[PDB]
């Protein structure tokens, strides 16, 4: 059977647009793949973190996948920092990725913009990312559009890899949602949906409550046409609104075009405001149960089980085609 | 007792410049500390190696390190990539370096000048060098003059990580031979004698038989003066020779001077010579005798069970204090 892996950043904000980009995939497609998903830590730390809400924001990125639905008999979830081939497989792949190439990663530039004295793990942040994807012999890579980059750069390096050293690598393809791919900023639509938005009021959390998903979704842009029709260019706020509405219901756009003919935004907004509850409520209710729970860190010590066996026999082979070691 | 780490790449070319400036030292100063000297293969694949040759030349280099008189009871020696430690702390102090810090390194400079796509390897090289002397809590790091700046880097890096998240490493200090700290070029003494020197005649390699060093201090460049004396500024060929001969011999600069006075470079060349020989032979029969023993494995062995049970601790320390993991 073919092999997924993805990850996480462990953050103070995990996003409906991380849950409609990519755990709603993990969820979708688990059963049907071998799957290692993975709570990002050392990517985590590219930039600075507090510590206690480092290992506060790991934990709650635990208990969040395993709300979400991720299961442990069909899943392997696992802290990135505790499974030391990454790091190994990091250096190998740092070594053979071009600093021209680091550089002109959108993420990096983003990230690294009007910076004065930017750190480096900014910089080779792809190769780690590449590592966790090409140790587990990855076939498809779920998330959203926003990693599409990230994933040609380690298509790249894994075909470079294997023409220098002989066919180790599978070349991993992204697997990127049609609708939902890029859920962007309630608050100006034409921005992605961001963990990192300074303005609450941008993004909806997998934590938010009834009364603040309301006032989220009822503050969202739109327009001024009173016309609940798909088109991201001409009304970017209805579009997004709709690509949530259709993701979290099941609904298509049409279907929910069709359903709100003739219909204004206030009760379009009140449905879907009501559509997001119906979604959280019940993650959030697991998810305080992982959170005081012992079987959160036994599913993770299984996960890191089971991914150190995987990427410390793919990093033994590494070194063995680039005559690392004896 | 104090500590002490010092590494070495393992490369096609082993040189009396690595032998007088560093393997000197270490076989000088293993009985008065706790030592642990280390086969960088991880830093030497940050230019292309034949996966062949580097295999060869880490069991090489390994050998050397026991033909000049490292002693297994007295110091660990191990192979860099045998100890995943390395690449865990070296991500997290990338994580803590400035680009800038990287980009003025001057052994980056020199080895990216005219390059035309430098792997990032290159660029990383320092924050893996000083993982690699921060994991062992390292009092003293003996090198020759070169690695000057990349401990002063890593000086640099273990203040800003003990100031940001808690006190841990002990700040290193290079220890830097007074005599011979920088043996130059025999082909151009304003050169400092490169490994990789496209000239043969420029180095004397661990390796060279007699007929070969005798005919590389013969042509060694000199000058029209026909008086040995020290003066590195006005006679850079013989100051380095006298340097040459002095550590190896055990006289000092001013004892070979007065044996010399009135005499041409013709004898004193052709002595120094016989000093090399005397110097090389015993160590290259020691050297064959382990390359053809099983012991040389056993050795490494040991040495990477020691290097992994303390750096792994550190790491361990490490990530606490940053807050990865659990
Ligand atoms: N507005 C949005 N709309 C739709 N999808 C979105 C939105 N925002 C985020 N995503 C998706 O969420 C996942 C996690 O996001 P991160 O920023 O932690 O995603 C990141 O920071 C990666 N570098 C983490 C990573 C590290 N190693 C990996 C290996 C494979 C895949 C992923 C990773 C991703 O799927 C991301 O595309
Ligand atoms: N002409 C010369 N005269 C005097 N000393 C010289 C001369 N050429 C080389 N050396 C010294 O030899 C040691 C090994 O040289 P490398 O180039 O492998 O040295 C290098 O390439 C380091 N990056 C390896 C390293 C990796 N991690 C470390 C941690 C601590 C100390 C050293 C390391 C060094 O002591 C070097 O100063
Ligand atoms: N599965
Ligand atoms: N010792």
């Amino acid at each position: 059977m073919k092999t997924i892996f993805s990850g996480i950043q462990p953050s103070g904000v995990i996003t409906i647009g991380n849950y409609i980009g990519a755990l709603r995939q993990f969820v979708e497609l688990q059963h049907e793949y071998n799957c290692y998903f993975c709570i990002v830590d050392q990517h985590a730390i590219t930039v600075w973190q507090d510590p206690h809400e480092l290992r506060q924001n790991i934990r709650r990125l635990a208990a969040l996948y395993l709300a979400v639905g991720i299961d442990p008999t069909q899943a392997t979830l696992f802290i990135q920092s505790e499974v030391p081939a990454h790091a190994q497989a990091a250096w190998m792949l740092q070594c053979i990725v071009y600093i021209g190439e680091l550089e002109r990663m959108t993420q990096f530039k983003e990230k690294s913009a009007g910076k004065e004295a930017v750190s480096a793990g900014l910089l080779t942040y792809p190769p780690l990312m590449a590592a966790d994807i090409l140790l587990y012999n990855t076939d498809i890579v779920p998330v959203g559009e926003d990693q599409k980059q990230h994933i040609e750069l380690t298509r790249d390096l894994a075909e470079r890899f294997n023409k220098r050293y002989g066919e180790l690598f599978t070349i991993p393809e992204a697997r990127i949602p049609k609708v939902g791919a890029r859920i962007m900023s309630l608050v100006d639509p034409t921005k992605k949906m961001s963990k990192s938005d300074p303005n609450p009021k941008a993004y909806i959390t997998l934590l938010d409550d009834a009364k603040t998903i309301e006032k989220k979704i009822k503050s969202a842009v739109t327009d001024s046409e009173g016309t609940i029709r798909y088109d991201k260019e001409a009304k970017p706020g209805i579009s997004n609104l709709l690509n949530i509405y259709s993701t979290l219901s099941g609904q298509s756009i049409e279907e929910l075009e069709r359903q709100y003919e003739g219909k204004g935004y206030g009760v379009f907004k009140a449905d879907l405001a009501q559509v997001v509850i119906e979604t959280l409520r019940p993650i959030q209710e697991r998810y305080h149960h992982w959170m005081e729970s012992e079987e959160l860190d036994r599913v993770l010590d299984e996960g890191a089980e089971k991914a150190n066996r995987v990427a410390s026999e793919m990093v033994r082979k590494m070194e063995q085609a680039m005559g690392l070691g004896r």
